[PDB]
């Protein structure tokens, strides 16, 4: 039956008193994955697993190929064989077997989404998608009812990890497959505020605990409600705590090197810059400690490639600055620096996303580039040849590059929000500003015919500049703003959701470290340099109340009544 | 605002001193040029000086470095692209933005 | 240099067609197709704006 692909009969047999745990068999499962595999399935499998690879595709492949070759978690095997095949009843019918589903449906979804890529049919893509997207569904209503009926269990169950079914938790197989719907869900976004408030509960207000930040005694009285000296440690290992410290530091830090940079900035270095420079120092020995706790992969993310480009240009600064000897060398270093700073000041932005008021608008902003590119496109379009044209018709042969690409796209440009584009377009006013010669640094006069009067025609200019203001300042706004409009309309629903996982990553990786106060991580650093079942069955039991929810739901239909009357 | 006074501050011209003077260039011309006219006349060497004050005297603004000669020492292709790109950013595409969520 | 201002509009026409030829970008295409369909709106700007 399990050849042949007969669901119905599977499950009768299951049911009606065979022992499936019996039943796999080592010798059974190694003549079952053998031979019974597809071939084309097994090259795809061997494609996929030598190219793409992942922490799970390894892990599938391995036991796929020990088993083709020659605890133990045979029901997995089985089950990993069902929905190799695209064996839709067959895969929900060992699925109702396994003790742990949850993570069993979504390591399936993530295998499925993983597979679905690969193949170039169009209709098996399709298929394979609305499988995942089943199984993603099946995993989500399952954990909401396990959550509903009790919420410590469904806590320890996402905390719990698998005795290396894939070595990750239901966390971090959701979050890798990108399932934002399953982590929005009230539940696992309730556990990780529980996690980002640490000790401190929950329902207290956020103004009394960033108030009692600053005023150390006032931790001590009762104003916060530890429960969900020792408060002290309880209170300051709060990864909220540590995170609202680090923003302080860091707006200090910003304060005292704009201090630096405009106020007190001479040949020789003097105590401010020296501390600026040990600030920068802790930065860069975090920003050392990301680097080494993470990959290549690190790489990948804008925000982390701008900050190691701002530590560069931090250090490139002092390299220059340090020739206290030569001038033209410090206001170099010293342009460097503000470059930096402006660096280092963008960054506030991508800290401020987890706001709760912010962050959604800010994230949402990824959104609509694709509406300023095009709003750039013409606009350039029609810088170009409104410059070039009049620039052609009003002096001849410039002959000097910067004040061509001055005349024929700055001022163009410049017109886009206020002043007429020239004043040269009109001849009530000229000259005084004119240089026939090349010799001052003016912009070249314009063509002249006999006499002194200008040669260019009024009636040729003056609507040409007409039509381009009329077109860019007006006409071009409106229709950002309209688009704008409609992207906003079209992306809010589901702005939140995409929101929340960015909120998980926070929650997680602040909360990964050891969550010491950032002024003082070095000693951290350094000391660390020198150191360097039940639940289950719990599962299966609401699996159980799920699935018979189901058949009820199913039968509400009331349609017996027609049956009853045959 | 913040980041653009700053920046532009301080590649312009050197110790202040100042604490009004200083508040008045990083932030209230960066905010002027939200509605209308461009941030700053100083970023563009084709015309300076004649407002100038090289000593704290007068009430007026710093003037800018000078290497040798009286010639400006600020480079205009670092400026003139950072004031483009501000007003770019400030005066359309956020109030559009607002626009937008207003609606 | 009237021959030079005739070149100057020719190039204003050339350089429109840049608009023409990237509407397969399969990015920008579609917002300039849907262009056509504000004509009816900027008309009616314009009159009040005549009249006015
Ligand atoms: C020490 C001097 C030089 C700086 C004084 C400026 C203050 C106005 C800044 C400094 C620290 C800032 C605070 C740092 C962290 C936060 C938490 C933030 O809310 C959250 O991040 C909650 C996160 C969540 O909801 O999950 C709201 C602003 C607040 C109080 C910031 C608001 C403005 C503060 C008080
Ligand atoms: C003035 C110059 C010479 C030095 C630069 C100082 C900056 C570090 C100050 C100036 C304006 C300040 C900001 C004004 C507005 C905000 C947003 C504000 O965001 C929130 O409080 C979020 C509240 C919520 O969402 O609940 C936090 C303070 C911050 C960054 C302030 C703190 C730091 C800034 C950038
Ligand atoms: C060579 C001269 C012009 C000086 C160069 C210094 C700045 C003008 C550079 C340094 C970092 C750059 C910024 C790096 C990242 C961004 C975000 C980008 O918008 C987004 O990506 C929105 C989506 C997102 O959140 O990532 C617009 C340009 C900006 C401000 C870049 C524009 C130019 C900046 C400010
Ligand atoms: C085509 C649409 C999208 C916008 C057109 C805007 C109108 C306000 C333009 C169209 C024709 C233009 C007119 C065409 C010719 C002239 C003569 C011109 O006076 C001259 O100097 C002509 C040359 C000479 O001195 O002999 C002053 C502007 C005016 C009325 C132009 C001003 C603005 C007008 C009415
Ligand atoms: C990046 C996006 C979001 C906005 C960019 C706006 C453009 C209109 C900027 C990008 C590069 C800028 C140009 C970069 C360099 C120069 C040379 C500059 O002339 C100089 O004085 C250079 C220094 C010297 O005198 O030698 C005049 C402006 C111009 C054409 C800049 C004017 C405006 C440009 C084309
Ligand atoms: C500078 C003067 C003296 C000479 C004129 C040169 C023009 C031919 C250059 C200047 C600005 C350029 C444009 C700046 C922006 C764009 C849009 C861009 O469109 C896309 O890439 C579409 C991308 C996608 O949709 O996937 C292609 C390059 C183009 C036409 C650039 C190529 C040609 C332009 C018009
Ligand atoms: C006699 C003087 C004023 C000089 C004439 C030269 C230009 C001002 C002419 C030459 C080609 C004309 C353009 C030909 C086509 C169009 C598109 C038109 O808008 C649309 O048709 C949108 C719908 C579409 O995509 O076709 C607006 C005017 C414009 C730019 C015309 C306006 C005036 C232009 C630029
Ligand atoms: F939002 C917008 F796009 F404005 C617009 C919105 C709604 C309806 C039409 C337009 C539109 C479209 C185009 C086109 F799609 F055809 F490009 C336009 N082109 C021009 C001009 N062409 O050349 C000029 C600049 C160079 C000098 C000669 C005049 C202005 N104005 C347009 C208005
Ligand atoms: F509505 C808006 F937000 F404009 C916007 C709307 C739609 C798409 C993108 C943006 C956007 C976002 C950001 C970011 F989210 F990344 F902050 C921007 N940042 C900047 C600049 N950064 O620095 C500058 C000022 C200081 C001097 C250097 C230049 C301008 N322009 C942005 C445009």
């Amino acid at each position: 039956a399990l050849i042949k692909d007969r669901p119905k009969f599977v499950r009768l047999f299951l049911e009606n008193g065979l022992n499936l745990q019996k039943f796999l068999t080592n010798e059974v499962l190694t003549e079952l994955f053998s031979t019974h595999f597809s071939t084309l399935v097994y090259r795809n499998l061997q494609i996929a697993k030598n190219s793409y690879n992942d922490a799970l595709l390894t892990f599938v492949w391995k036991l796929v190929a020990n088993f083709r070759r020659s605890t133990r978690h045979p029901l997995q095997a089985l089950f990993i064989w069902a929905i190799l095949q695209n064996k839709k009843e067959l895969s929900k019918v060992i699925w109702e077997q396994t003790k742990g589903c949850t993570l069993a449906a979504l390591g399936a979804s993530k295998l499925l989404k993983t597979l679905a890529k690969v193949k170039n049919d169009i209709n098996a893509a399709g298929e394979s998608e609305e499988l995942a997207n089943e199984y993603e569904t099946r995993a989500v209503e399952l954990f909401t009812e396990c959550y509903s009926n009790d919420e410590d269990l469904a806590e320890q169950l996402l905390v719990y990890s698998c005795e290396a079914w894939g070595g990750s938790n239901c966390l971090e197989l959701a979050v890798e497959a990108t399932d934002q719907h399953f982590i929005a869900q009230p539940g696992v976004q309730n556990f990780l505020s529980k996690q980002w408030y640490g000790e401190i509960s929950r329902d207290t207000k956020n103004w009394k605990i960033i108030l009692c930040l600053f005023i150390i005694p006032l931790v001590g009285c009762g104003l916060v409600s530890f429960r969900k000296l020792w408060y002290y440690v309880a209170f300051f290992t709060s990864p909220f705590v540590v995170f609202s410290w680090n923003v302080v530091f860091y707006i200090a830090f910003l304060l005292l090197f704009a201090y630096v940079l405009l106020m007190d900035f001479h040949s020789v270095p003097h105590t401010p810059e020296l501390i600026l420079y040990a600030l920068v120092f802790v930065l860069f020995c975090d920003e050392v400690r990301q680097w080494y706790m993470n990959g290549v992969n690190y790489f990948t993310d804008l925000w982390n490639v701008m900050d190691t480009l701002g530590l560069f240009y931090f250090i490139a600064g002092i390299v220059f600055r340090l020739h206290s000897s030569n001038k033209s060398s410090l206001y170099s270093g010293r342009v460097i620096f503000c470059l930096d700073y402006i660096i280092f000041t963008l960054r506030l932005i991508h800290i401020f996303t987890v706001s709760r008021n912010l962050g959604p608008k800010i994230i949402m902003l990824q959104r609509m580039l694709i509406d300023v590119f095009f709003f750039l496109f013409l606009f350039a379009v029609w810088m170009v040849a409104f410059g070039v044209a009049r620039q052609g018709i009003l002096r001849q042969n410039e002959q000097r590059w910067r004040w061509i690409f001055r005349s024929v796209i700055y001022e163009p440009y410049l017109a886009m929000f206020g002043q007429v584009p020239s004043d040269v377009d009109s001849t009530t006013y000229d000259f005084s500003h004119c240089t026939f010669s090349g010799n001052e640094s003016k912009p070249l006069c314009v063509e002249l015919d006999e006499h002194n009067l200008p040669r260019f025609p009024e009636w040729i200019t003056i609507p040409l500049v007409c039509i381009y203001m009329l077109s860019t300042n007006i006409l071009l706004v409106n229709l950002l703003v309209a688009m704008f409009g409609y992207t906003v309309g079209i992306v809010q629903e589901n702005n939140d959701q995409v929101w929340k996982f960015q909120r998980y990553f926070l929650v997680q990786e602040y909360c990964n470290r050891l969550n010491i106060p950032f002024p003082f991580v070095v000693f951290a650093y350094f000391y660390m340099v020198v150191k360097k079942n039940e639940t289950l069955a719990w599962e299966g039991v609401m699996k159980e109340n799920y699935l018979v929810k189901i058949n009820t739901k199913a039968n509400d239909n009331s349609e017996e009544m027609r049956h009853r009357f045959r």
